[PDB]
């Protein structure tokens, strides 16, 4: 394929998020960026931080431009501060183009570093409305659109256990993928907002009102980890997948993320634990698709034992698809046509009886009503 350069851009470790080169600057100052669906911010450790191997230095980059202002980004749950500037940026496995681009050079942070997994900086893939400190500071992708001839799409293979994977810019890797590829819209450009229509548990419907797995929003999330649920999903989906998998038992805590539970070296039985599906509202009216998602996905690997920690959890900010669900699949973010494609993906990490899979179309009546207002 002509997209070959690009595939395998990205590196990681097991829950600590998937990152991908960046180069800074002039002369070129390199830097290992988070790939980011969830925010909307391209910033880099610019000062020294215990977990930070390098950072930027804005001094030694003589096409840096100061803007003059600070910049801060909240969380629940830590925090980051810097100022803001613009900087000639390129990413060397990426699309053949250097863009100037807004960056936030961080210079104290809380709880935002984490050690070990060696990215230094952001990268928010995310639209302009949900930036910092407001919706005038055009993101990274924004400015590659406007200032290059890349068409406006990208597409993520993440690749689950150490990790790897790609970030195809400006295309589609048709090598990444089987079978076809099925669209579901962006509601709404801030996050990457769509409308999740059914679950179902072992092909058992969770039978809530669709309106509770959209609450207050569903987003697709390449930096956050787990399958993230609104409390109610959570409590629904908990009890369905326990009765689903009663062939053994687990503490309660294993399944709030308080416990965690090994498995001899190759032993661990995922024939006992069910598959996951999660409907999205397709293209044409009453019409949907369903991914679906093994163990392997939501069990994620923490001496001679495998160490699991259940990697679906609770939260009150909507559902967040994050990479338990999107390393089963080839995922497009098509921009140009507000839409996002869900492919099996060509480094599905599955077993001998059960496959990840992206299945339609489906007959699914009223969508409309499942969405939060
Ligand atoms: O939710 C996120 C991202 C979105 N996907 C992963 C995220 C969610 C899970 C936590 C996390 C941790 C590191 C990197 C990314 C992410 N934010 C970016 C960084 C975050 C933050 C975290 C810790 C300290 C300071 C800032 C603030 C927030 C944010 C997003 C959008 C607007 C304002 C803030």
């Amino acid at each position: 394929g002509s997209f070959v350069e690009m595939v395998d851009n990205l590196r990681g470790k097991s829950g600590q998020g998937y990152y991908v080169e960046m180069t800074v600057g002039s002369p070129p100052q390199t830097l290992n960026i988070l790939v980011d669906t969830g925010s909307s911010n391209f910033a880099v450790g610019a000062a020294p931080h215990p977990f930070l191997h390098r950072y930027y230095q804005r001094q030694l980059s003589s096409t840096y431009r100061d803007l003059r202002k600070g910049v801060y980004v909240p969380y629940t749950q830590g925090k980051w501060e810097g100022e803001l500037g613009t900087d000639l940026v390129s990413i060397p496995h990426g699309p053949n183009v250097t863009v100037r681009a807004n960056i936030a050079a961080i210079t104290e942070s809380d709880k935002f570093f984490i050690n070990g997994s060696n990215w230094e900086g952001i990268l928010g893939l995310a639209y302009a409305e949900i930036a910092r400190p407001d919706d005038s500071l055009e993101p990274f992708f924004d400015s590659l659109v406007k200032q290059t001839h890349v068409p406006n799409l990208f597409s993520l293979q993440l690749c689950g256990a150490s990790v790897g994977g790609s970030m195809i810019i400006g295309g589609i890797d048709h090598s990444l993928y089987t079978g076809s590829l099925w669209y579901t819209p962006i509601r709404r450009e801030w996050y990457y907002e769509v409308i999740i229509v059914r679950v179902e548990i072992n092909g058992q419907d969770l039978k809530m009102d669709c309106k509770e797995y959209n609450y207050d929003k569903s987003i697709v999330d390449s930096g956050t980890t787990n399958l993230r649920l609104p409390k109610k999903v959570f409590e629904a989906a908990v009890k369905s997948i326990k009765a689903a998998s009663s062939t053994e038992k687990f503490p309660d805590g294993f399944w709030l993320g308080e416990q965690l539970v090994c498995w001899q070296a190759g032993t661990t039985p995922w024939n006992i634990f069910p598959v996951i599906s999660l409907y999205l509202m397709g293209e044409v009216t009453n019409q949907s698709f369903r991914i679906t998602i093994l163990p392997q996905q939501y069990l994620r690997p923490v001496s001679q034992d495998d160490c699991y920690k259940f990697a679906i959890s609770q939260s009150s900010t909507g559902t967040v698809m994050g990479a338990v669900i999107m390393e089963g699949f080839y995922v497009v973010f098509d921009r140009a046509r507000k839409r996002i494609g869900f492919a099996v993906s060509a480094c599905h990490v599955h077993d001998e009886f059960r496959t990840a899979a992206v299945e339609g179309p489906f007959v699914t009546l009223d969508m409309e009503d499942c969405g939060y207002n």
